[PDB]
């Protein structure tokens, strides 16, 4: 309990006062029921302040005129700081043991756990093949390849992702691709497979943990690197029991053959393609911020026609322009123009807090800030040896950001857990904008979002593009959103107010205004 | 007995063990004790994970060495699920069946059942005139209607409410209004009114059925819908003999003729309002959030002065905003700017579970919490035909609530049967603060309850009323514990603190604060 968090509540309203502060028997009495060095003090500070600037009139009166030893100031105290008046109460409701337990189901079935490691279509072939499976993917494109394959190939996929949410059948289907965030955990399954479980992310492993400890399956498949598999070794409390299976790299390996560049600046993705356009030849481009076609339109082109830096980590057949250092983890002839150290194991997998909990520590703090109540419950938590959590910082500020709009906790929970950058100044206006209008109980249409986002015009250099994915961020915002509060309507139509933008998009991807640089 | 609701004990510390799970021979013995498929794996998962992971022994070291065929699993597993070691105790204290039983005076008497149909002041009257009488009021409103008239016209009233109990003689008087919860069933009376007998409700119907099967009256006047008749009839196991009388409406019916606004919205409330006191007329207002006061002062001033959405089912004499569908049951020239279809007749009468009950099911099952309990007990629960278990679903959410405080099973029972709105966040923490005092022993004074409270500030816009009405609610709150729990000493003084309030509150009423929209 770092009394740093705790922020003291202002209740506004001689001799002795001074004396009693002094006495080390009254600072040692404080401190045996929570009061430390800065608590004690501000405690006393706004007791003098409160007494003076202003029951207990009768023991004021009678230490006047002749002990001088403590519960007045404690009641004060304690109103100053509510914390302290459950302290034992907030523990319990963030006490994270036995993770397992969360999950019942999982717990009430047998469930066989099998981990397919090596640094895929194997799992991807067995829940085909399996009457009811599913499928948990770690970005919004491995869900969609899944959805497409699986259908086609004769077999029904759903899709589930934050921001859609599809059914096949004309008439719920038995199979169904998904964000690991979004994978049920009471659905009774038959094979689940969990993509990439590497559940060490500082802000997304709770997902995998979730998954991995609560898919109602009967046979589980992971696919991850060989340094996770000791981790889930253990995860063995739930009494399951572990196959590996480790895969290995067809080839190996450590210029401009028909080749890749990866970079790790936005700069010198605005840069190389100035220099691959010198010398005739055209180049491609992958950025993150790129819509998920032209993401596509542009990877299989280069997959008929004569790699510019995200993370690479879909289906790309086929030279580092930076290192900076690097995180050592970074996969793939790569040239420098890396495996120097092994991999350390991997410790622990992650948990977060849940909406519930704060709604919780919301009535004990009910003055305390989410920003603010969040670390207060980060401090109390109670994690098991294999557990780790969660980096909250984006929660955080999305919620520093909405904290003068009027919500209430649950929404505002659910707001501040969409998925914004915040080096976006459109998105945020946005986010607030999206937020001040459910406050206001004035549903947001497609009319409305349509004068907002102001039908753009196509882009000319790199900032209109930089704009228009942004325009393209607060339209996934308001789809994220329309599936949790929908009372946001027009959820289909801005999808398809959001998809010829996309196109808007490429169009100015493939022609690129790099050259932002003569002007 | 769906074992989704046994939770599992952690009873905390290879070759067979696999075979004798899969073995459909201990797999059937197991499901004999009335271990299913969830219950036969947690017990064996656990059986497994205690063996190895720390008597016994004997045949340990003797099935190692050369049958295999279970009591040392089964002993385990009933101390994983102490259900199943009493499953046929449980179902004893739960058997709720010819509840005319359970009220044994009732019993012991020749009672007169007198039901007034129709869709009133006859029954009035003739427990007025009655030497010994008792009225049964559905709301905290009827109840003092009745007790501002009879005391008056001539015959003394004392109130049993809820969070009132008033003994009119300056000395126990022979007279008594009361809500149907507070009605005795040991008291000796002459006439007995038990006004709105629809005993339907699903989560309130039990203090109904209680009051019709359990009033030592000898005349038990009936007033409610033709459509409860049915249902009355068969309550004829008591072997008591029912009178039929029906009414009818004076007048029936299917715009601002000084006129009647009623809607489902407390948005409307804040909307209808403006668009009134823009055409310059004048409006009244009655939300069911509005002290008991500003109710009646709002209703009178409506009956001298030149209806805007509760359920209006006190003395009103006098259109449908909106019809979201509608329960096809509501009553009242009533546009729609409903009797479409007729009315189901009643089915059963309502039964709930006991504190003694649940004292008893927590000595059998002393880990459960009480909404499990609550679960377990519905699940055991045996009702005869023409009654239900009502809904515990407000007694459970008041005890997820207060699950933290170290308080005892009776004083946990009556805290989660305080009634309370779960939607108002100051109620909620307020009843932590109720309950976790009495925990720590340290009675909540005149005080104690100023300071909390914060002598309010008149109010602005519409959320300084809504928390003035919730610091309302919470004194209720106070007071209802106050005739249970009193050891809460200052009852009478808060009447008084909570009674200037209610005006601070009408203040505000009159002069709608509903432009908010200004602001």
């Amino acid at each position: 309990p770092n009394t740093s968090l705790f922020v003291p509540l202002t209740v506004k309203p001689k001799k002795v006062l001074d004396k009693f502060y002094k006495r080390k028997e009254i600072q040692k009495l404080g401190a045996d029921y929570g009061l430390d060095a800065r608590l004690f003090h501000q405690a006393f500070i706004s007791f003098r302040n409160y007494i003076m600037q202003s029951d207990i009139h009768i023991v004021l009166n009678d230490i006047c005129f002749g002990h001088a030893d403590f519960p007045f100031f404690l009641r004060h105290a304690k109103q100053i700081f509510p914390v302290l008046d459950c302290k034992d109460d907030l523990r319990k409701i963030s006490d994270l043991r036995i993770p397992p337990n969360w999950y019942p189901d999982a717990r009430a079935m047998q469930r066989k756990i099998i981990f397919h490691s090596g640094p895929t279509y194997h799992a991807i072939q067995k829940y085909f093949s399996a009457k009811s499976g599913v499928y948990c993917g770690p970005l919004k494109l491995l869900a969609h390849e899944i959805f497409e394959k699986s259908n086609a190939a004769g077999v029904p996929c759903d899709l589930v992702t934050g921001e859609e949410r599809v059914t096949v059948q004309p008439n719920q289907a038995s199979h169904v691709s998904c964000t690991v965030e979004m994978c049920s955990v009471t659905t009774p399954y038959e094979v689940a497979v969990i993509d990439e479980i590497q559940i060490r992310d500082p802000a997304r492993g709770w997902a995998w943990t979730r998954a991995l400890l609560g898919l109602c399956a009967e046979e589980v498949h992971l696919c991850g690197e060989p340094a996770a598999i000791d981790l889930v070794m253990e995860l063995y409390t739930t009494g399951e029991e572990v196959e590996v299976r480790d895969y290995k790299r067809l080839t190996p390996i450590s210029n401009l053959r028909p080749d890749c560049i990866v970079c790790f600046s936005k700069n010198d993705i605005y840069s190389v393609s100035r220099q691959i356009e010198i010398r005739g030849l055209e180049s491609a481009v992958i950025y993150g911020s790129l819509p998920p076609g032209t993401k596509l339109a542009q990877a299989k082109k280069f997959n008929n026609d004569p790699l510019v830096t995200d993370a690479i980590g879909l289906n790309l057949s086929i030279i580092f322009y930076s290192l900076i250092p690097i995180t050592t983890s970074q996969a793939l002839e790569v040239t420098t123009m890396i495996l120097k150290r092994p991999v350390d194991p991997i410790r622990a997998a992650g948990l977060h807090p849940t909406a519930e909990q704060i709604e919780m520590f919301a009535y004990h703090l009910p003055d305390a800030t989410l920003s603010n109540l969040i670390d207060i419950f980060v401090d109390f938590s109670q994690v098991d040896g294999q557990y780790f959590v969660c980096n909250m910082d984006d929660f955080k500020f999305s919620a520093e950001l909405i904290q003068h709009i009027p919500l209430s906790l649950r929404v505002r929970y659910v707001f501040c857990t969409a998925p914004i950058n915040k080096k976006q100044p459109f998105v945020c206006s946005s986010l607030l904008q999206f937020a001040r209008q459910y406050s206001r109980n004035e549903p947001l249409t497609f009319a409305w979002l349509r004068r907002y986002i102001k039908p753009l015009l196509p882009p000319k250099n790199i900032k209109d593009l930089m704009d228009l994915e942004a325009v393209h961020d607060v339209l996934d915002l308001y789809l994220w959103l329309s599936y949790r509060f929908m009372d946001f309507p027009d959820a289909s139509l801005i999808r398809d107010l959001q998809k010829e933008l996309d196109g808007i998009i490429q169009d100015g991807v493939h022609n690129i205004l790099i050259k932002s640089e003569t002007h």
